[PDB]
């Protein structure tokens, strides 16, 4: 089912016809593009705030308004979701959700409260789609430039009451029904070691200095407990590179920053009246990227490979973090963009692989007209078209795009619920 | 038999606090989906235009008139979607220019160029291209143009008009701010004089107020825009009951309906949000409008009745359709609505009659966001009550790419990333035009 590049502009943007992005009927591509048949693998990428509008930003900046995204604006099925919260007393919308009951809605396919990660507004837990794909015998990935106790891996490992219970300490304080001293199955990071996922690799080392205070690992570290556990432990690119396998004997662990992954783009903060009284930007390569710290990318393509050994199948959720900074933002999506094409690289040749591109809920940003005096925070930005774009940042819960190649692909398309995407994950892989 | 189908209930299924509650489908879209798609011809197209409706007003309007879980029956019904680009171009440089205004958008769909800012009908060398409804007439087809807005805005006017300027509504404006366009200086006429040109078989809306001016030059020189519209055969109605009456329309007696003098009235009242004003003012239930009655046909009347006007044309018909826009939340949420119901007819219609293309869309986004309760935030702001029994908070602190949907055949035309110029193509391809 391969293909649809390329949606550029197809010509002179200033002539008839020159910015069309088709070049013909599209009835034939679309019907090609629907199978029922069942997913072997699901690669899900989740871009942090990625809506309809830093997808814009972002294309408009690295690719000219008429370019072209090769992997984020690829995917031939095309829908928008809803991503409401709840309120935990009333049960009632809360219609601003944030990453962690988000997260949750597409990890479980039960809505609940801000700062839940894998129970529902009674503080039940729910299986994961990772812990079902486990336990039918499929290999398991979980991908981030956060660190790995962020919401979004997170909710695919950890049942807490609050996303803030990280390790240990936090968790004894904040979630202490969760707390392992005090009978629950423990912090955010002990729930991850639990889990064994085949490949996890993301930001986060931070949480596993500290000390269980309770159970077999009483008093090592988390990073001492992953070792004793069989854990392959790494921390840079080329640690990560001579992994030959990955598996239950031998489950991956790449912790490649203290915090967060190093973002791939600096440029100024926004400021008030930022487009009028301040230079436009051209935003500009980090340092603190090299090739010793592997990107997103590269992650997804090493987990790829280490997940592909399983003649059954496996699961993949790929996570492009976030860290008003327009060109963080931007390189942000950069960053998912490149995952993405890996991804859908992959998924044309095997052939059995569903990819699903779409974010936890939308940022704030909007693009505005070059001369904008705006209440809040703004920017103006060189793009690559040599034009000025202004972007505003103006203290979210719109629908937004979700996007999906391979069999059952169509159950993204027109509206749907996040929790949707969960039994679209689960009955696309024959899981029960 | 009316069978391929529309989406039913995307609605939440069940109780939204338990697994599997919040679930909008039933089950696999595959079969429904390959069963949505045919490339046979459009007979006709219905274009209707939601004025600043992207993703987030769609939301905002569903969470408050229908919940959070709630589905909008027109809207949210249709099965195949996409986001569409409508950026326009700086008119000095051809560079583009990400923020574009109406007039410019609307240009790119009816007629497939891109264009400056304000331009209706003409690139940025001011040069004209044809529209679509201009080239569904040429073709034997019969013609719609129906708006809220008063019909000299961008939107009703780019089908019918080529200007320098969306500003040049009549005479007057035409001979201050676009002199190449004005009759007297040798150009095709204001807005209106081009819109009385273009003779759509169906033109309803509001803008009666430039109506009152004079020609300047011409056959019908110092006569009211009116009086040469009555010359010229057109059967003008004002209200709906006269609307009502009328039982054809066409080239020997086109319907020219003119419901208001400036805008047709909005749905929905509430006040203006105001700074603070989801902390410092109650939370706001939006009111109906007095202005609107049963004397003053609504979008979706209008639509029901241009459908059944055209649709007597054996050929085919065009029909555009546009819920006109004007910090009001409630205003601008009743505007919504008003487009769902026009939508819900022309679907109805659709599915019926098996051989039409029915396109729901906007121009481009409003900058409104839905936000936090507690937000302190530094522009405008307003706290509804929803139909949840929930607080919702609006925000005005637009660019964005932004959805387009689709039903009937040629719909997959609208899948994935398409530009809003592509859409005029679609919808030419899809008609035979050339």
């Amino acid at each position: 089912m391969p293909v649809l590049e390329n949606r550029a502009a197809q010509g002179d943007i200033t002539a008839p016809g020159g910015a069309r992005r088709l070049t013909g009927d599209q009835t034939a591509a679309l019907r090609d593009s629907l199978s029922d048949k069942p997913a072997k693998n699901i690669i899900l990428l989740i871009g942090d705030g990625m809506g309809d509008s830093e997808i814009t930003a972002a294309r408009n900046y690295a690719e000219g308004a008429g370019g072209f995204f090769k992997g984020i604006d690829a995917l031939p099925l095309t829908g928008q979701y809803t991503h409401y919260a709840l309120n935990k007393k009333t049960g009632k919308p809360d219609y601003v959700t944030d990453s962690a009951a988000s997260a949750t809605a597409w990890s479980t396919g039960v809505k609940t409260y801000n700062g839940a990660l894998g129970v529902d507004i009674h503080e039940k837990d729910h299986p994961t789609i990772l812990e079902m794909a486990k336990a039918a015998g499929l290999a398991t990935g979980n991908v981030s430039t956060a660190e790995l106790q962020d919401a979004v891996p997170a909710a695919l490992v950890a049942h807490v009451t609050s996303r803030k219970c990280y390790g240990p300490s936090a968790t004894s304080e904040k979630c202490p029904g969760n707390a392992l001293e005090k009978g629950g199955k423990g912090s955010i990071t002990e729930q991850l070691l639990n889990a064994r996922a085949d490949v996890t690799l993301g930001g986060g080392a931070k949480t596993f200095a500290e000390t269980a205070t309770a159970g077999e690992w009483q008093g090592k570290t988390l990073r001492e407990q992953a070792q004793a556990r069989g854990y392959q432990l790494v921390s840079d690119a080329a640690s990560l590179n001579s992994v030959t396998e990955a598996n239950q004997q031998k489950p991956l662990l790449g912790l490649f920053a203290d915090g967060n992954m190093p973002v791939r783009w600096l440029g100024p903060k926004a400021t008030y009246h930022g487009n009028i009284d301040k230079p436009a930007v051209t935003c500009t390569p980090n340092p603190q990227r090299n090739d010793s710290v592997p990107t997103l990318a590269q992650m997804t393509d090493k987990a790829i490979e280490l997940l592909s050994k399983n003649e059954k199948g496996f699961f993949l959720q790929v996570e492009g973090a976030s860290i008003a900074n327009p060109c963080g933002q931007i390189g942000e999506t950069v960053d998912l963009d490149e995952a993405v094409q890996r991804a859908l690289e992959f998924a044309k040749k095997e052939g059995n692989t569903l990819v699903i591109v779409t974010a936890d809920h939308a940022h704030a940003s909007q693009i505005v007209a070059p001369d904008t005096k705006a209440p809040g925070l703004t920017q103006a930005l060189n793009t690559k078209d040599g034009a000025v774009m202004v972007m505003s940042y103006g203290s979210t819960g719109s629908q937004l795009r979700i996007a999906a190649y391979g069999p059952h692909a169509a159950n993204v398309v027109g509206l749907t619920d996040q929790t949707d995407l969960f039994y679209t994950m689960k009955a696309a892989l024959g899981l029960k």
